[PDB]
C-alpha cells in the first residue's frame, strides 16, 4: 500500500485551487503507511504555501458546430439527461410550434439569414472581441434554399424563457439548441494550458489544467483539462484542507 | 487542522462503455457508513473488494446555488480566515482600519440588513456591469446593535484604488466588496446527476453537476464533474477502493 495527499487551498483573490502533494525533500512523495502520512500532514498543516512556478502553453478552444440530429441527442443526454426518445419528442414539439428548424438533419449548414441574424445578436449583446471577422463555417458546401440546415432557433431574439407555452423539458432543450447556435458563431475561448508548482516547507505540490484568458463562446455555452484560477509565481496560497488517502498496488 | 469525525471510502470503477466512474460508500447493512478509525475502514474494503457492483438508480435534476448573505462580523472573520488566511485579530484590525477610513460600514454587527440605498446602489452596479440574467427581478433579503451588514460605503470604489490602506486591508475590502455585490446577484444554476450503486451489503453514490449559469459566482468564486452514462441494472468494473480522511482548518 501507499498513500497520496491532496490539498485544497485558496488563491490570493480567494479562489479555490486543488493540488496534489508530489514531492517531499525534492523526491517523490509516497508514504507507505498511515503513520508516515499523518506526520506529513502535520508538517503540511504548518507550512507556508507559495507558487514556485507557472508554466504556460497558449491554447484556444473553438466553438462546436450547430446541432444536427446526432449531436443534439448526445448533448441532450449529457447536459440534460434526456434519452433519445424524449429528445426527439421535445424537438418535434419545438419544431411544430415553429420555434426551431427541422429536427431530422445531418447537415451543419446555416442559411445566410441565420448567420446574419446571429452575428447581429452577438454584435448587439457582446463586446467586439466576441465576433469573428468572418462567419464560422462547418461542413463544406454553402446554403441554397431547399438545402439542409442545422437544428437552430427560428429567431435568436427568442429565449427559452419566453416559451411560456412549451413544457419544462422543451424549454430546456430549446435553451440548449439556442446556446449551441449562438456560440457556434462566436470567437474561440483562449486559455493557458498550465502546470502550477507550489512549495510548502519541504514539500512540492502541483496542479495541471488550464487558466482562462478569454471566455469567448463559453460566455453563452459553458464548456464541459480543468479550469484553474489564475495565479502568478510568488503568490501566496491559504491551506484550507488536506486529504490523505490510502491506495493499494493490487 | 481538524480531522473529520468519520473516514470515507471511495471506489474507482468503470461502466459498461469503459468510462471512469468515481463512487463514495454511503451505507453498510442499510445504515449510514461512518467508520471512526482507519481499522474499520480496512474491514469495509475487504468486503467491497469481493462484491458485485450494480447501478440501482440514476437521477437528473436542475439545482441552484443561491448567494450567501452580506457579511456580519462572525461570517467575515470566517471568510477572511478561509479565503485570506487572516486570524480574527488581524481581520478585525484591518476592518477597524477600513471603517475609520470610511470605506466600509461598521464592522461589529450581527445584522444582515442592507439599506434601501445600499441595495439600489449595488443593483445599479450589477445592471451596468453584467447581463440582465445577473440581476434578480426583486432584491435579495436575508434572515437575521449595528442594524446593517458589513459592506462597502461605495460600490464604485474598488479595493485597488483605495489609498493609504495597506495590502491586507485592501484585500479584506475586496472580499467584503465581492460578498456584497454577489449577495444581490442571481443564483448559479446546474444540472445535477445522482447515481446510486449497490455492492454486497453496501450502497454507494456518485454526484455530478454541470454548470448552466454562473450567476453570482462570476464575481465571488464558490468554494462537480460530468458523470458517464450508465443505467439502472448496469454492472460496473471495480478498479480500486480508497479509504480517506479529511483534515480541515479549524474555525
Ligand atoms: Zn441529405
Amino acid at each position: 500500500e501507499f498513500w497520496e495527499v491532496d490539498a485544497s487551498t485558496t488563491t490570493p483573490s480567494g479562489e479555490a485551487l486543488a493540488l496534489q502533494v508530489t514531492h517531499q525533500n525534492d523526491k517523490p512523495f509516497r508514504p507507505v503507511n498511515k503513520e508516515q502520512t499523518q506526520a506529513a500532514v502535520s508538517l503540511l498543516e504548518k507550512a507556508r504555501y507559495s507558487v514556485l512556478e507557472r508554466e504556460d502553453k497558449p491554447t484556444t478552444s473553438k466553438p462546436g458546430a450547430p446541432f444536427i440530429t446526432s449531436t443534439l441527442q448526445q448533448a441532450a443526454s449529457t447536459r440534460l439527461g434526456f434519452g433519445v426518445k424524449k429528445t426527439m419528442m421535445m424537438a418535434q414539439r419545438l419544431y411544430e410550434a415553429g420555434y426551431i428548424t427541422y429536427m431530422r438533419t445531418d447537415s451543419t449548414n446555416l442559411s445566410q439569414d441565420a448567420v446574419n441574424m446571429v452575428r447581429g445578436y452577438i454584435s448587439d449583446n457582446f463586446g467586439k472581441k466576441y465576433l469573428p471577422e468572418s462567419p464560422n463555417q462547418y461542413a463544406s458546401k454553402e446554403n441554397s434554399q431547399e438545402a439542409h440546415e442545422a437544428i437552430r432557433p427560428s429567431d435568436v431574439n427568442v429565449m427559452a424563457e419566453s416559451l411560456k407555452d412549451m413544457e419544462a423539458d422543451a424549454q430546456k432543450l430549446y435553451q440548449l439548441i439556442w446556446r449551441q447556435f449562438v456560440a457556434c458563431q462566436m470567437t474561440p475561448a483562449k486559455y493557458d494550458s498550465t502546470t502550477l508548482t507550489v512549495g510548502a516547507g519541504d514539500f512540492r505540490l502541483k496542479a495541471r489544467g488550464r487558466i482562462l484568458r478569454f471566455d469567448g463562446w463559453t460566455k453563452v455555452m459553458p464548456a464541459l483539462d480543468r479550469i484553474l484560477p489564475a495565479v502568478n509565481k510568488g503568490d501566496a496560497l491559504t491551506l484550507v484542507e488536506l486529504t490523505p488517502a490510502q491506495h493499494f498496488t493490487k
